[PDB]
């Protein structure tokens, strides 16, 4: 009767939480045991993109990019290199430029040109938004009141941490990660591969993550000999 | 040439046609013929929550979950239970409160603090969504025009309609589902699995609809012996 | 190592831009030879949808639909085959009512009563909406800012461009398609299969392109016998 399909339907509950459950575990040890060695930190990036949060966005991104090379030589890609490529996430839609990404860390332009919202991801990595135009909505895990940030600001998704984002139209930011970046990947392919069936758009995504990967390399030998 | 594509494409599309069809009828035959035993009823809860719809939205929660425990002992999950999960469906994103859940009703808090929208889902159970804040604008199909819904409006969702919906930030309803509630699981489940990857929350998801369920069983075998 | 994950990383990373590009090349070589009998041109229909873009936008859809039936004969579903059904792609959602398809071209009146936005695809088709009533926000790619149009302006979405696009409540135009048609049908339906879940929706969908093909061959044997 209703209670045998009652106790079914709460035996294949019990069947995916466990799925689930351990799936959770092994992010956490992949995360937690994964190696970390930093090029940047989060404080540097940040305070470089809100000293230029006053310019115009772009000419912020120029100079960013500028003062990173400087600071960081052979962890910037090359201007050949970049390129704004479409992100499809968590039922948003912006757009990235990666300067730099290794298997512990990444840092990129980002920003909307569209108003826009959806699930920020959860994995284990460390991300920092600094704002330098236009708004940044935070709503988080376990609470029904969100927050606005503006130019200036900063905002931190923690480890293991979800939440829900919005975006006004007009709104880029400086983005560093850090973390086990891979365990960002499938978040960052979801919406492409089930929503827009973009395939050139996941084209140009893993093209420029190998080459900044290709890059990471390549300066690790040549600084080792 | 271009007539044998024709054909065969034609061909493909009434193949999909049949299978989509016949999903359909097996959708219609498990919900009409499932079992309709009741503990509430969508006017009790929509005047409940129509009550408390002029004090602040949290208040009226706490004021309504007592009042149902109060009316329907052994039905409504313990204060150690209640938690706010995230619900990614349809392309939009709000958050969940179960206070019950069994095979044929639920009883949920839900809302959102970002403006979000999406499909409604199209399922064999009649939804009932009153709101306690903010702003509801429900689409019909068949239709080009869309209404908006206000504090102390009650919105229906029938058995097997399809809307468009949209919440404003700051949105917060008391929602009763009555009908086959297992044929919404598919729609609730399905943004978490192929867009957010959030497995942690599709983990907090099973394990309060277990608890649910186990409480019903358990208020059962009580009051059967 | 760190130096071994990060090859390893690289490797899958070119495995899956192989992939994706060589998929990229197939659709520009099943668009690009693919047949190009046309029946319309979008700058008929755009003229057309332009002069009555200053009606409501329910008298200029009928006006539309008398003057094509009128100057096509044989190529426009009749009264009882039109009807609006939902469409879910690339996390937008609208609706639609599907005037005419062929391999090679499709005429469609297209809106939404919500705000809404998402990924416009990427196929090899040339896509062209003129505004009756509302706003369309486009983002090209490769850029950080967008355009607006309003009520009598069209926007072309060029073969193999993607963008993101955003509507306004009340927001109602006229499409027009060129090229290889059934390279965007998986774009229309992703949404439908991992995120709506709506089955009845997928069978209107694929039930109203058929008949639309079925006309276009009852046509083509009239004519030629």
């Amino acid at each position: 009767g209703r209670s045998v399909d009652t106790m079914a339907l709460w035996l294949g509950l019990r069947a995916v939480l466990v799925v689930a459950g351990l799936a959770v575990l092994l992010q956490l040890i992949r995360g937690w045991l994964s190696s970390k060695s930093y090029v940047f930190n989060r404080e540097e990036i940040a305070r470089l993109a809100k000293e230029h949060s006053g310019l115009d966005y772009e000419v912020a991104f120029s100079k960013i990019i500028v003062e990173l090379r400087k600071k960081h030589p052979g962890h910037i890609l090359q201007d050949e290199d970049l390129q704004w490529v479409f992100v499809n996430a968590g039922g948003w839609m912006g757009s990235m430029c990666l300067l730099h990404a290794s298997l512990t860390e990444y840092v990129l332009l980002f920003g909307t040109a569209v108003d826009t919202g959806g699930h920020s991801g959860r994995y284990w990595a460390e991300i920092s938004d600094t704002i330098l135009s236009g708004t940044f909505r935070q709503w988080k895990e376990g609470t029904t009141k969100s927050e606005i940030f503006y130019p200036g600001d900063t905002i931190v998704h923690e480890v293991g941490e979800a939440t829900s984002v919005q975006w006004s139209s007009g709104t880029w930011m400086v983005e560093y990660g850090r973390g086990f970046i891979p365990s960002t990947l499938a978040f960052a392919l979801a919406d492409t591969i089930f929503s827009t069936q973009d395939f050139l758009t996941l084209f140009y995504t893993v093209k420029v993550y190998s080459k900044a990967l290709l890059l990471e390399a390549s300066t690790h030998l040549s600084q080792l000999g």
